[PDB]
């Protein structure tokens, strides 16, 4: 045993405070607290996202942590919020994500073989009959918005219950907080359910952790989870100053957590007393996205891309791109550039992919306006460096 407490290292753990996301927590719970507090109870579509690509920042814990405090202080004012959390990679459809809410309440709701609608409707009655709130996480949100198996007026009976199924009180009390991957999932939202975006009480972006933050996440596991002779500060530097976006690295929290569980039970399997950097850096090594699958020539072409983003353009047409990715890909990246069908399905691609976009009346394209291109460019060039020596 290097811990004291394994719980503290599962994926599902929350720690019983924030000390990185901490004060932006006990706040929004103030937000969601204040329409309760002055009537117009639950009703509030709120939404977190992150930048395209960046995992393992905090978002689903965020969201989980939020909803908890806005329970506490809300049962203080003697008001009761129950919480419910569903991932869209569990709920293919409007009746399974109901059915995943019902059974978190306890509430007695027939749910074998039920419309959705009816679902819905007793999911009302039953919080009125109890006088209670609930509020709904849904995660993996983005993923939502493209199923084929939810449509947009399913999206809409869900996420303006109250305009469809009025409360036998007048009083709502029904909230979401939305989690998604990122700002592109606005756009769908704006396409499939404009009448719910347009209405979203706060949007947060946020940003991958730095090593400074890493370290306090890692450090608040350790004391946690781990035996208090068994790490120091150093061990967990080692983790934090790799993957820190300042460093150079993802900012993933997941990925630092992992690393710091794997180096304990390297130890344990040893038999050893405490962690040793060798094994702290050994977990390390063998510990972009949807940049990180993508060809040389899609990379080399949606950089050049990011280029004239960054040096006034807005909008390259075909041809001057074209050319550009011609003179670029056989000088600087020593590989043969593709033909012309080819090189406008790459452009196809990234479009689908939003990280460009087109517009028609051949097709003028410009960076996908959430890709900051110094920095992006900053990406792309170690991911097409991990191409060009293979
Ligand atoms: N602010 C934080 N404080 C403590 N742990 C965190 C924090 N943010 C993330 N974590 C941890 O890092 C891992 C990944 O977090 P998660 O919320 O799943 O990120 P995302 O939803 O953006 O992929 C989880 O173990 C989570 O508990």
């Amino acid at each position: 045993g290097l811990f004291k407490d394994r719980r503290v290292f599962d994926e599902n753990y929350i720690p019983p405070e924030l000390r990185v996301r901490r004060g932006e927590a006990e706040a929004l719970a103030r937000i969601y607290l204040n329409r309760l507090l002055s009537g117009a109870g639950l009703s509030d579509v709120n939404m977190i996202y992150g930048s395209i690509g960046r995992v393992g920042i905090g978002k689903t814990t965020l969201a989980k942590f939020t909803v908890k405090r806005v329970s506490e202080a809300a049962a203080k004012e003697g008001l009761t919020v129950k919480q419910a959390y569903v991932n869209a990679f569990n709920a293919p459809n409007l009746y399974t994500i109901l059915s995943l809410i019902v059974r978190q309440t306890g509430y007695p709701i027939q749910v074998r073989g039920a419309p959705a609608l009816d679902i819905l409707k007793a999911l009302v009655d039953n919080l009125y009959v109890e006088n209670h709130y609930l509020l709904v996480i849904l995660d993996e949100f983005q993923s939502m918005l493209s199923s084929p198996r939810i449509a947009a007026e399913d999206l809409y009976t869900l996420l303006r219950v109250h305009e469809e199924i009025p409360s036998r009180d007048g009083v709502n009390r029904i909230g979401f907080l939305l989690v998604a991957s990122d700002v592109r999932a606005l756009s769908y939202m704006r396409e499939k359910i404009p009448q719910v975006e347009s209405q979203i009480g706060f949007k947060l972006h946020l940003p991958a952790y730095k090593s400074r933050e890493l370290y306090t996440i890692l450090e608040q596991r350790a004391e946690l989870g781990l035996r208090d002779t068994v790490w120091e500060p150093r061990h967990l530097e080692l983790i934090s100053d790799v993957y820190g976006e300042d460093k150079g690295g993802d900012g993933s929290a997941r990925r630092a957590i992992v690393a710091l569980k794997m180096a304990c039970e390297m130890a344990e399997a040893m038999g050893r007393d405490s962690l040793s950097e060798d094994l702290v850096r050994k977990a390390v090594s063998e510990n972009t996205h949807e940049l990180e699958a993508l060809s040389i020539h899609e990379l080399i072409i949606l950089r050049l891309i990011a280029e004239a983003t960054l040096g006034g353009m807005e909008w390259i047409n075909a041809g001057l791109l074209r050319q550009r990715y011609e003179d670029a890909s056989l000088t600087m990246y020593n590989v043969k550039p593709r033909g012309y069908t080819q090189y406008h399905i790459y452009l196809k691609h990234l479009t689908s992919l939003g990280l460009v976009d087109a517009k028609p009346s051949t097709t003028l394209f410009r960076l996908a306006p959430h890709l900051p291109a110094d920095r992006l460019i900053e990406v792309v060039d170690n991911i097409i460096q991990a191409k060009m020596a293979s």
